[PDB]
């Protein structure tokens, strides 16, 4: 069940923390670990949760 | 953009177009055309463009 | 798992399902269930899980949102 | 004929609006009022419309 569907193959660059109103992350069958950020236009940008800039976005996003 | 970002694999049923909030193809440079759909609950799915209702969903959601 | 903000004093008659577009339940600190229906209009309605009509609707609503996992 | 139908109790701090998509005031028959929130992750919560934050919550979401 819950196979990888919706994954990355690049990511992109830093995205300001004001724009972001949601993240969710691939699978966990996609392999490695993809984090897909929603704009509050709605746009779907994939980023690297190795890099600072996600895990701060990350943050301020769970802690609200 | 240059490379292939966020992209999916696994092609949906026809899903009510009243539950849907957005839609993004992926990356030309992906090879096949697959496009992401989100519900209102923020489920995202991957859908075949040749479906018609797909082609209906997203002129509907530009419709907006 | 929870406080208790949310909840339901007198409820809602019936609703037809198809104008239901979700549900959830308020938090088991309350005490007394009490269902959170929203319809297509977004209204949020409180209606009491006792009822048939309200365990249909959520029946309805959860096979929907099953369908769209295959 | 129109009853206290859903109300609620803790009131919270000011939730970023780009969170928020909807608002329902509470029956005039609840007595004093409050807001209930829905979130987009459609989490729901008590705002007191005496707060400023609040009062432009309501504005925006009735401009979106």
């Amino acid at each position: 069940v819950t196979k990888c569907n919706i994954t990355c193959s690049k990511m992109t660059s830093k995205i300001p923390v004001a724009l972001l109103i949601h993240y969710q992350q691939n699978q966990a069958s996609c392999g490695k670990r993809a984090i897909i950020l929603e704009t509050r236009q709605h746009r779907l940008f994939c980023a690297d949760p190795k890099e600072q800039w996600v895990k701060d976005a990350m943050q301020h996003l769970d802690r609200q």
